[PDB]
C-alpha cells in the first residue's frame, strides 16, 4: 500500500491523473493505494481499468468496494471538482455545495432509505447510491464528522452481516442522529 | 470527419479530459478527431497513441505542427486548468493570478518565448512546450478576451512556418505587442 502525496487542490484531481496514470498498468497488475491525510480514510483500488474505493473500517472485514471511475465514466471524478469550487445546481433551481449535496444523498434520500431497508435521478440502488457518495467524498475538503462518520456507517452496513431488520434500524437512528447535527432542525422544518 | 461533441462541464478542460481517457483504447488502434461546440478557441482536437493533441483551426494553412495537451502519466496540465479556472495561481509573492492573466503573461510578457519565436543541449523553456502550456490554460478560459484568442491563432499560424522570413516574425511581433497593448491597457510606450 504506496500512500501518495496530493498534487491538487483536491483528491478527486489526484485521484483522477493517478487512474489515467495507472489505467494501462492496471489490467495486467491491480494497484492499490492511500492519500496522505485523506480526511475519509479510503484504501483505493485500481483494477482491470476500474478504481475502487472504501472507507477503512478496522472492527469490519470489507468484501465489498465501490467504483469511481472507468474508462468512459471519468465524470464522476471530474464533476466533483468543479463541484468542490461551485457545488451543484439541481434541476428545479436550487444550489447546493458540494457537502449539502453529499448530506442530501446521505440523509435525505428515502429511495435510498428504503433500499437499505431492503438491503438485509431517484435510484433504490443501494450500491449505486453509496458509489455516487464515495465520489461526492473525494471533492470535500475538511468535511464535517457527520459526512464521515455517515458514510462510513453506510459503507460498513453493506459488508454483509447478511445483515438483519436490526441492524438496519440500528443504522437509520444512527444517520438520523448525524441528519440531527448536521442541519439545524429549525431548517428541516422550514423544508417542510 | 471531424465529429462535434457539446459541452458536458462548466469548463472544456474537463470535457477534453472525461474524452480523452474514454478514447485512450481507440486511439491506439485509430486516429481520433473531433470538436467542442462553440469552443472560443476553434480547437480542432486528435487523439493518436494514447496521446491528446491540438490546434486552433487556421486551414488557409496546412498544419505540419500540432500540441500535445495529455498523455497517459500527464494529465494534471489539463486538471490544473479545472483548478485555475475557479481559483486561479498563486504567485511567489502570494498574490493570486487568474487564468487569463496567467495566459497573457505567458503570451506577451515572456521575452525567452519571443527570441524562440525568432529563430523558428538544454535551455529554459523551448517553443512548442510554450505554445502547448499556452492551449492548457486556453481550455480553462471561459468567454476569452479577443487578445487570447487572436494571439494564440496569430503564434498558432506562425509556427507552420514554411521557412517563413525575417518579415513575418516582424509582423506577428508587432501584432503581438498591438494585443499586449489592447490586453494590459497600457498606454503605448
Ligand atoms: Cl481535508
Ligand atoms: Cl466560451
Amino acid at each position: 500500500i504506496e500512500t501518495i502525496v496530493n498534487e491538487f487542490e483536491t483528491r478527486a484531481g489526484t485521484l483522477l491523473r493517478y487512474y489515467t496514470g495507472l489505467l494501462e498498468r492496471s489490467k495486467v497488475q491491480p494497484c492499490c493505494f492511500k492519500l496522505y491525510n485523506d480526511p475519509f480514510d479510503m484504501v483505493y483500488v485500481m483494477m482491470n481499468s476500474k478504481l475502487f474505493s472504501h472507507v477503512y473500517i478496522k472492527d469490519c472485514k470489507v468484501r465489498q468496494s465501490f467504483e469511481l471511475a472507468s474508462p468512459k465514466h471519468t465524470e464522476g471524478l471530474i464533476r466533483s471538482i468543479e463541484g468542490h469550487y461551485v457545488g451543484y445546481e439541481l434541476h428545479d433551481g436550487k444550489q447546493l455545495s458540494i457537502s449539502d449535496m453529499m448530506a442530501s444523498q446521505l440523509f435525505e434520500d428515502e429511495y435510498f432509505m428504503y433500499g437499505l431497508q431492503t438491503y438485509a435521478s431517484s435510484n433504490t440502488d443501494v450500491i449505486a447510491n453509496i458509489e455516487m457518495l464515495y465520489q461526492l467524498a473525494t471533492g470535500i475538503n475538511e468535511p464535517v464528522p457527520e459526512l464521515v462518520e455517515g458514510l462510513k456507517l453506510v459503507t460498513e452496513f453493506v459488508q454483509d452481516e447478511n445483515a438483519t431488520q436490526e441492524d438496519y434500524k440500528a443504522l437509520e437512528r444512527k444517520l438520523n442522529d448525524l441528519k440531527a447535527s448536521y442541519y439545524s432542525l429549525s431548517k428541516l422544518a422550514a423544508a417542510l
